[PDB]
């Protein structure tokens, strides 16, 4: 392997305490940027929680409580139904398997951007006109047939189509882009091998990139499972060295930050950039599929985990990355994932003065991140940072959402996640929006030495 390669290999199941101790120095905000990223953080999570005033009211309910919760709702039913008369004079003076898909599709509705790719394209004007860019991802993953492979083929081909007339020379920043699942393309992705996968697979990334390039949209590869990224990084690898692609900068590429490799991963992305004379896109997230890789982990009984097992780590790996993605802006375009008001604060503040739109952007998931956004894309005399943020827009049927829907419910009720925790009008803002580097030295100081794994979780083989 080449000598980036070899790096990420030998970090797979890197020991926490080590990994975590390397990230930290390269994570730590500078006192004065952590300082604006703190108070910044703070404003975006103080106006999203309390848009409708909702720690205000909650704290006139408290108030009121000397009584009981369903007491004081027995009162204000009263109260309600006395302010219902007129006049004020008269107040004073006086089936499994179904149940699993109906909840399913009504819980999954609020992700969905649209049945079909022209549904979506349709409801992308409103937000499209504030500045919003989109990213499309037609739903559907871990084909299990050729045939299955073949329909995803087929409609992502046709999605391209469709996005790239809607783009109409927009081009790759300014436009929508499309993101597809490699597991969406080849029969049993999960355990093909690499030579299936180049023979196959392999054309039709080639085929899909080359039809994005004619609109000029971008095309973003998303990151998987932990056991697929060697293969990924080796089909990325050969595509950037077509020639039809030479010159083109349109190729987007996802990197998880809760993968222990994923700083080598960065190193190796920046010398292909190089290499094949590109820039690339290269979309920064924390991760979508943790609980599953810490249970694969387990069952496989190996040395140790892929990914980091505190919360606190992955968001430290994030910044960390960050600051690598943000130093060679003629290499790579980092689009910069993420729903958590700190963590956007922070890559705002990192990203330095004399902002210009080529320099990054930002991401969310559709019917997560729009409220949070709302306060970024959009113009400074509105009160909006002027940063631009692309939405990820899941498109399909009922049929294609099982998978998806399940990681956003993971992601949105795990008690460590941000959208659940400021959620919680009783989580006090400061420890919502908490710098991730402070809070690994506080563990650090409590447990006798830095990132030592989450107590819960015990190494496979103990
Ligand atoms: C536009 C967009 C595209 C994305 N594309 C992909 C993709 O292609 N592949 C992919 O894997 N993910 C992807 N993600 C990430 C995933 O879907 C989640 O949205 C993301 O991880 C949430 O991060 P955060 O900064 O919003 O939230 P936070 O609440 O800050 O962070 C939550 C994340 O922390 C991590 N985590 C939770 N518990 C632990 C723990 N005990 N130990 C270590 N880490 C933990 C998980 O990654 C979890 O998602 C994408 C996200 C966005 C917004």
């Amino acid at each position: 392997q080449s000598v980036s390669r070899a790096a990420i290999t030998a970090a797979y199941r890197r020991p926490e305490t080590e990994a975590v101790s390397m990230l930290l120095e390269q994570a730590r905000l500078p006192q004065p940027v952590a300082e604006q990223a703190h108070k910044l953080a703070y404003q975006l999570a103080d106006k999203l929680r309390n848009q409708k005033n909702a720690s205000g009211r909650a704290g006139m309910v408290q108030g009121l409580l000397s009584l009981s919760s369903q007491e004081g709702v027995a009162l204000m039913c009263l109260a309600e139904a006395l302010l219902r008369i007129p006049d004020k004079a008269t107040r004073d003076a006086l089936l499994i398997r179904k149940g699993v898909d109906m909840a399913m599709r009504l819980m999954g509705e609020q992700f969905v951007t649209g049945e079909t790719i022209a549904e979506a394209l349709a409801n992308a004007r409103k937000l499209e006109e504030k500045g919003f860019r989109y990213s499309y991802d037609m739903l559907g993953e871990a084909a299990l047939t050729a045939a299955d492979a073949q329909a995803y083929m087929v409609s992502y081909q046709q999605a391209i189509h469709a996005i790239g007339k809607a783009s109409n020379g927009r081009g790759i920043y300014e436009g929508p882009g499309i993101s597809i699942k490699l597991s969406a393309l080849h029969p049993r992705y999960s355990r093909a091998q690499y030579d299936r996968v180049m023979e196959e697979l392999y054309p039709r990334l080639k085929s899909l990139t080359l039809l994005a390039r004619q609109y000029d949209i971008g095309i973003n590869i998303d990151a998987e499972e932990s056991d697929r990224l060697e293969i990924s990084l080796d089909l990325l690898e050969k595509l950037c060295f077509e020639p039809e692609l030479a010159g083109w900068n349109g190729i987007g590429f996802v990197i998880q930050a809760y993968q222990k490799r994923c700083p080598l991963v960065i190193d190796y992305l920046i010398d292909l950039a190089t290499r094949s004379r590109r820039r690339l896109m290269i979309r920064l997230v924390k991760g979508a599929y943790w609980d599953s890789e810490i249970k694969r982990a387990q069952m496989d009984g190996l040395e140790g985990y892929p990914v980091y097992t505190r919360k606190v780590y992955t968001d430290v790996s994030y910044l960390a990355c960050a600051k690598k993605l943000l130093a060679v802006p003629n290499l790579i375009y980092p689009q910069f994932a993420t729903h958590n008001a700190h963590t956007l604060a922070a890559i705002y503040q990192l990203a330095g003065q004399n902002y210009y739109p080529g320099q990054y952007e930002f991401q969310c998931l559709h019917g997560m991140g729009e409220p949070l956004y709302e306060q970024v894309t959009g113009k400074v005399a509105d009160g909006k940072l002027n940063r631009p943020c692309r939405i990820y827009a899941p498109v399909g049927t009922h049929e294609t959402l099982l998978a998806y829907l399940v990681r956003r419910l993971l992601e949105n009720g795990a008690n460590t996640s941000f959208v659940n925790r400021i959620a919680d009008t009783s989580l006090p803002l400061d420890e919502l929006v908490a710098d991730p580097v402070t809070a690994v030295e506080k563990l650090a100081q409590q447990e006798g030495q830095t990132g030592l794994p989450h107590p819960k979780i015990p190494l496979p083989r103990d």
